């Protein structure tokens, strides 16, 4: 049923001006709290450090963090919830010199200042309770 | 792998029933994949949950019920018999007073009946696992 298989793992490189586009839909109603996770990894292996971790608990909150030297760092939480129950969404993550800008359905929704340089990213993983129709990294 | 996830099946339970689940997490424990098993009062996903069993692999287990649309008293355990990167066998037995949850033959968790197990009409298995076996015993 999901057009693209989930978990979805792709080799990627990022710098200022790069955009990561993700089109998908949660697999459950918001009452059931499905999650979405997007991780920008330093290496191809899943256990590698995470430069940018973006986790949505649909209908509840968004958590952002990094995993450095194998440990989760300072968690950032947002109760901003532009995602709509049972709807397809479009997620756009832009790389700016100082931060990532996260757009949901074309609206500025979240930001996260760079901890690790985006130039250290080698892989992007999209996983948890979503079906996926589109994944793209601009070059 | 052979059974799709989310996996949903019509079911009925009473004393002596066993729900057998064979599967494997989709990620290493460092990435905190989840497993969720919900015993529902109706076929619809938004229905009440008699028994909610949620594993955050390598971290914790949470159990609860959802009654009249609201999550009730959460039960938490840091017991972790699940092994990183391994296939597991989960066996949920229905006893007169509680569910007994066995992992790879070890009695690992228990949950006293809030709603009678006879109210269950559906079982849903979802989140970050591949599923090789699902069975509800009868008679």
């Amino acid at each position: 049923m999901s057009l693209l298989p989930v978990p979805y793992t792709e080799a990627a490189s990022l710098s200022t001006g790069s955009t990561v586009t993700i089109k998908g839909r949660p697999l459950a109603c918001f009452l059931n709290e499905p999650y979405l996770q997007v991780d920008f990894h330093t290496e191809m292996k899943e256990e590698s450090d995470i430069v940018f971790h973006f986790q949505v608990c649909f209908g509840r909150r968004v958590v952002m963090n990094s995993r450095e030297y194998g440990a989760w760092k300072q968690q950032v939480e947002s109760k901003n919830m532009p995602f709509q129950d049972g709807q397809e969404f479009e997620l756009s993550i832009s790389v700016l010199p100082d931060k990532y800008q996260v757009m949901v359905n074309g609206q500025s929704s979240y930001t996260f200042d760079h901890r690790i340089k985006p130039e250290a990213v080698k892989m992007v993983q999209v996983w948890r309770d979503i079906s996926l129709t589109k994944f793209n990294v601009s070059y």
